[PDB]
């Protein structure tokens, strides 16, 4: 193949943290960090409300006994609810000893993470997924899988940025950050929401792009370059994301680990696009892949 | 709505450690008071072309190992050799220590990957014990002693322990008794492997989870016979398919309402005819790393 592959964060910390929560019959997962317990509000839903649920008004008639948490068969007190956007905030009369140094970050478009599949509160696999452009991922959920959780690890430190909330007709997921603020245009109620055309995430091309050329695949590179609006007016003719300044400055480290500036590295796949690969292949494949990170790149090529 | 997933890896991370020889740092696993790795630690550059390891373990000493859990060294009380596995004994049992066995994988047969690097996990991700028993792995330098695994229940089955990796960029390692896949030796050369073919019944199941998933272009109304559809896969460097495979595809065949022998002639056009630009489940290749078993567990939310 490429040399490279989907590498997930190892799950243990975020397995460390995974409960479930039930309000009647209705049991998703939820995220105990210290003494709070975060989870999809759409947990205090019954079938009926969920065509056009009224978070307000069913919130007021909850009390704390009316949320069973459990962390496998052992039930974790509930002593404070709220609501904050999409998630619930339930209190809990004990601080998770297993809570790992943590933070709460929303990610951008084209941003990968890990994502902790669970069941029941039980982890049943770890996979990479990418933010697509259009705010949905590429996930495998199942029914119960409401909760599950997606994260970045730097250092000691997990970053949650997603949780997962529903499935869109075409497929793909949707949700929420931890503060529950879906990405993306969608709401959490049980009616038919279409996705965005998707585009192909430049970023991670070009982070693709410097990836071959770490591994001496460079006969794309070309001797011009680009301004930043000229290759971004190309780049939506192709259905590629524009890029952003945000962009540029990721792609920092591959320019200086390689020497081609981003602008040139642009140039190069802008000709790509107006010319075609001409049955020439790069790291391997015909196809270019736009899921990988700069981040990505650099722990597969130098660790 | 399928993904290559690896098992969570909560239960390996608190059995990984550090383990030190004069210059050489690679991995252990801590199960019990017994602390598992590639005895090639020993080696020396003067050793590490042709060494004797019986007689280069004699020579060294318990207070020779560094072993360090976190941020606390454990004590080497005793060691031995088994095949290609170092086993030191040390005081301390890790009170982390999972349900576990050690089995030995076949060929076709899917694991996850837990990659460290001086003790600490990396990354994680899901490999096949490919027919030429190498793995095409994601390993980098220190990253030996990392371990592959999966998980039934509460049970870890650990399977593969990384050693080397060849001059094609797979990999190669033991089993958890030290017993190397394939015919490859822990001495310091550049070896090749045997010509590798592409695992018939896992490229099936895929494509049993391609219609599943909606993707169904593939799909024609012919048929074929066993041995037929054999003779095409050994000409394409295909494993034969058995009647166990055929039988373990049942489930699969079952819930797709399209017999096994059907599904190998679509696999049969798909060989000699190409994909012609079209994708399945995303990929311009025909995925060969998930087993019938993974499609299912997949497909039914095993935790
Ligand atoms: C763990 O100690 C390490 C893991 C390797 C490092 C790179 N990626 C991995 O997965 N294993 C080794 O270093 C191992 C040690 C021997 C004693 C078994 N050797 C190894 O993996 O060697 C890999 C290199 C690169 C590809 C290749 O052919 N070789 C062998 C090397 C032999 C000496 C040489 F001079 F001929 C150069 C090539």
């Amino acid at each position: 193949g490429s040399g490279f592959r989907k590498m997930a964060f190892p799950s243990g910390k975020v397995e460390g943290c995974m409960v479930q929560v039930t309000c009647g019959t209705t049991t998703l997962n939820g995220l105990w960090l210290d003494d709070v317990v975060y989870c999809p509000r759409h947990v205090i839903c019954t079938s009926e409300d969920m065509l056009n649920p009224n978070y307000e008004d069913l919130l007021i008639r909850k009390s704390n006994h009316n949320f069973l948490v459990q962390a496998g068969n052992v039930q974790l007190r509930v002593i404070g609810h709220s609501m904050q956007n999409c998630v619930l905030k339930l209190k809990v009369d004990t601080a998770n000893p297993k809570t790992p140094k943590y933070k709460f970050v929303r990610i951008q478009p084209g941003q990968t993470f890990s994502v902790l599949a669970c069941y029941n509160g039980s982890p049943s696999g770890v996979y990479q997924c990418a933010m697509r452009p259009n705010f949905t991922i590429k996930g495998s959920f199942l029914n119960g899988s409401c909760g599950s959780v997606g994260f970045n690890i730097d250092y000691d430190c997990v970053s949650f940025c997603y949780m997962h909330h529903m499935e869109l007709p075409t497929g793909v997921h949707a949700g929420t950050d931890l503060e529950g603020n879906f990405y993306g245009p969608f709401v959490d109620r049980q009616t038919a929401q279409a996705a965005g055309t998707d585009t192909t995430i430049t970023v991670n091309v070009l982070a693709w792009l410097y990836a071959a050329v770490i591994n001496g695949d460079r006969w794309f590179l070309n001797r011009f370059t680009t301004t930043l609006n000229d290759f971004n007016l190309v780049a939506m003719k192709y259905n590629y994301e524009p890029l952003t300044q945000d962009h540029v400055d990721i792609l920092g480290p591959l320019s200086a680990q390689t020497g081609i500036a981003v602008l040139d590295m642009c140039a190069s796949l802008k000709e790509l696009l107006q010319n075609g690969m001409n049955g020439r292949t790069i790291l391997g494949s015909a196809l270019l892949e736009d899921e990988f990170t700069p981040f990505d790149v650099v722990r597969q090529c130098s660790g």
